[PDB]
């Protein structure tokens, strides 16, 4: 996403809403008005970004407008590619305005599609395929989601901050329009974003990983041919992960393994079951994260 910036002292910052033409200066009719500077004129400097490839591109208005020293003629277009910040140098004084490219991709679940447009007319993008590439926030219901969705296990394991759905609806229903309305959208983000009752979690997302360590050296043994292949994951915490062609196959290796060798089965189904103990991905997830994991393993 763009943000803009910049400046009794009132510091103001909005997100740029694409194909929207917006507009600094000192008269009033600005979305972005700077007081108190008669080097500003009245409209000042102006831009609009479209759908990296999201660039920004600005036209001067205005008599001084400096872009890293080299100084626009009036009317020159230049544009701020989509690292780090870009700052313009406006008026006498010079006031310092502030372009940054925050490249937010969001990984949603597939019930919130009807918020996409409007996420992608504010540079935040969403994904629904794992992917590759990762995306720094994963929404999700958890622990009302599906109990083989390896969502939560990628971002757990990718580091990605997980959090509720409403988080998203609240952003779009309300910082967004309001961030408008009031030009603090940077202590509104803020807000949202460390105001706990988003958060799928009670724990830092690394400090979520922490709890993912008592793996060490286990057998994990499974039934679900999963989509990022779960031993993908799981190669991360240097786990033996092996994988069966239905709950017989599996079963045949528990005899084949030693005695006091551990291991734990990740089935389609919570259920004990010939003695042995079987889970789920959401099962195993919530005991790893209290802790209960003992109560889950088993032992030959």
């Amino acid at each position: 996403m763009w943000v803009v910036r910049y400046q009794s002292i009132s510091f103001i910052s909005c997100c740029l809403q694409a194909f929207k033409t917006y507009s600094i200066g000192r008269s009033s009719k600005n979305p972005l008005i700077i007081k108190n500077d008669k080097s500003i004129s009245r409209q000042h400097i102006t831009f609009k970004w479209e759908i990296k490839h999201s660039s920004l591109c600005l036209v001067n208005k205005g008599k001084l407008t400096s872009l890293n020293k080299k100084f626009m003629k009036v009317g020159e277009t230049f544009t701020i590619n989509a690292l780090k910040s870009t700052i313009i140098e406006l008026g006498t004084t010079p006031i310092r305005i502030e372009f940054e490219w925050i490249n937010e991709v969001w990984n949603i679940p597939p019930h919130l599609t009807q918020f996409r447009t409007m996420l992608s007319e504010y540079g935040i993008s969403t994904e629904i395929s794992i992917n590759d590439i990762p995306a720094n926030l994963m929404i999700s219901d958890y622990p009302k989601s599906e109990d083989n969705s390896i969502r939560e296990l990628y971002a757990l394991v990718s580091t990605i901050p997980m959090k509720k759905s409403r988080f998203l609806m609240e952003l779009c229903n309300t910082l967004l329009p309001t961030s408008k309305t009031n030009l603090k959208f940077d202590e509104m983000w803020n807000d949202m974003i460390s105001n706990p009752e988003y958060n799928v979690f009670d724990f830092d997302p690394n400090i979520l990983l922490s709890k993912f360590m008592r793996l060490n050296n286990i057998r994990v043994l499974t039934t679900i041919k999963s989509e990022p292949r779960l031993s993908s994951l799981l190669r991360t915490f240097n786990i033996n992960l092996f994988a069966f062609d239905n709950i017989d196959s599996l079963y045949k290796y528990v005899d084949s393994l030693e005695a006091s060798t551990e291991y734990l089965i990740l089935t389609t189904t919570d259920k004990k079951e010939n003695g042995k103990i079987l889970c789920t991905i959401k099962t195993m997830l919530t005991s790893i994260i209290d802790g209960t994991l003992s109560a889950v393993i088993n032992m030959k």
